[PDB]
């Protein structure tokens, strides 16, 4: 049960399940739309576009109805979050899962939108996409926006023969600049994926933004983690204390006794609290010498550029050799 | 029916202290020395855990080092009460390494709050022995007069004094959440006239489960979180969070069916709440999450980060009267 590939000419429906970014960052919003329109995609603005309710776009009900309208719209190929936030999980009881299951569509975003990507996967079994959100990902200036775009086409639009190899970008940035307007130019940081623990795993990939997962854990909206799953996790803009708590949360729930491997994203603007420790090192301490293949600094996270990763499908990861391959169809 | 219970606390008892997360014994020495002195004066003895004075940036020590500190207190038969120095983020790291069997064969008063919730609930969930949402040494007993005396009174009344049941938990007359007077006193905190808030009318009776909501999201689903059962009274508090964060947490409960099981909610005050401009109160955000579901709710309960602090047993039957703003403990928490 799979969504149709994106085509030029298709309509991307956009919704704001948490922060009211289309209100507070209008320039980046307009740039992001223009970028996609120039590429050849239409943008249907969700009913809360341009609305402001302080920390959020609107009420729980109104946010549900904004997304639902998109889900129920036959004219919309792809559904994309404008931005993350804290509050996607509020929507979960009210989403029209059956409407989605009866007419599957591409569901894309990241960060707080993990609540919905995972919820829709758990309820319908249809793969969803950890990938660009319209404002942060496509409002980005050159050069990085073009790399993210290349990855978005690779996953959603291109014919891809299986296995589909996910390649590492040459450069990245987590630099906190050029939000609304460009001033200076982002440092090209030279890229590497890190072989933290050597080895290989294949199995169904599950995860997204770990902080956000903690807001849906235990519910019907969190897909049950199974023996042999590959855990994919990322966090942004947290400190060492926060990610230790999240790693231990995983440990004590028995997650690391089930997963065959771990893909850890880069951590945008990580605050190491003076320790000079890297996020994977904190994870290693939690793992206590449990030998799970661990590939870190994967470029599907809040750093630019961003890969678009299908969730809920068979993946093969080789930590030693730093490869990610998607083994099963995630689209039509 | 009857169940294991920790011995009441007695004057002269040793209180074991440990730092399962933030290194407050290093970073706030004057509050720490003053908190020690406050309890020493009252007649108690403090046994300082192996990581007292130590500094590992955001934490007191490594996971293993911190498990070691707490386990030595648990195994020490001369310790009557085990009290965290302060919270943080990282208590939940210790849970796979705690000696639950030794706690269980010499149960002690386990007390603290905030991040220590992972430990308080972890020990209850593993051993069935009630633990206590109450003072942590540094924030609670390092508090300057007058509030520290109120906190101390509740601590004594609940843990040392003999109490007939039902045990009425009196509303504190005054409170503050002001952030002054941490290491040293620059002026008097405001004595704010206090009130509990009858958010939604009605009564509930059942086992009280909860603590620091944010912390609970660190242990949720694990063997260390007790399963919420039909009839429970949920007790929750948070501190120094914004509206976005709490809505997430409330939604987290909602989507887990928690509000379908609980007979009532006790919500603590929220220290230094950031409403993000909405002018909304934390219970107003909870209520939206509740939607059309009616649940008796008593809010601004003084078992939280605000001063002063009530000591509340966890895992025991309570009656909460939201309409009349009363809380009674209905079954023994100590012997
Ligand atoms: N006001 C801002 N200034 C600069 N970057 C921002 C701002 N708001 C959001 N962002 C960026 O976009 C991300 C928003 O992602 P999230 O809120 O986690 O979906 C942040 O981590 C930043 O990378
Ligand atoms: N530097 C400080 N200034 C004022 N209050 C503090 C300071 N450090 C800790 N606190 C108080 O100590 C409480 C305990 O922290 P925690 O147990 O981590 O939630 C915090 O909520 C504050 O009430």
């Amino acid at each position: 049960p799979l969504p149709k590939s994106l085509k030029y000419g298709d309509t991307i429906g956009i919704y704001s399940p948490s922060s009211p970014v289309t209100y507070t960052s209008p320039k980046r919003f307009e740039r992001a739309k223009s970028y996609l329109l120039q590429k050849g995609f239409h943008i249907l603005e969700g009913s809360l576009t341009g609305r402001y309710d302080y920390y959020r776009s609107g009420s729980i009900q109104e946010r549900a109805k904004e997304l639902n309208a998109l889900i129920r719209n036959p004219n919309v190929s792809c559904i994309m979050s404008t931005i993350g936030g804290m509050n996607s999980n509020s929507l979960l009881p009210y989403i029209d899962y059956d409407a989605f299951q009866n007419n599957p569509k591409i569901m894309i975003g990241y960060s707080d939108a993990t609540a919905l990507l995972l919820g829709i996967y758990a309820k319908t079994g249809i793969p969803t996409f950890y990938g660009p959100a319209l404002v942060p990902s496509f409002g980005e200036f050159e050069p990085f926006v073009d790399d993210t775009y290349k990855y978005f086409l690779e996953t959603l639009l291109h014919d891809q023969a299986l296995p589909y190899n996910i390649k590492q970008p040459l450069f990245w940035s987590d630099e906190s600049i050029n939000w609304e307007e460009k001033t200076k130019e982002k440092e090209l940081r030279p890229n590497n994926w890190i072989s933290v623990t050597n080895g290989q795993a294949t199995g169904r990939v599950i995860g997204g933004n770990l902080n956000t997962i903690q807001g849906i854990w235990g519910s019907p909206y969190m897909p049950c983690i199974q023996e042999g799953d590959i855990l994919f996790i990322e966090d942004s803009s947290k400190d060492a204390a926060t990610i230790e708590r999240s790693f231990s949360f995983l440990k004590i729930n028995g997650v690391f006794d089930k997963v065959s491997g771990i893909i850890l994203g880069k951590h945008e603007q990580f605050d190491d609290c003076g320790t000079n420790r890297k996020p994977y090192e904190i994870l290693l301490e939690v793992l206590q010498n449990q030998r799970i293949p661990l590939l870190a600094d994967f470029d599907c996270c809040h750093t630019h550029p961003m890969i678009t990763m299908p969730i809920g499908v068979q993946v093969k990861m080789d930590a030693t050799n730093k490869t990610i391959h998607i083994l099963e169809k995630w689209k039509i």
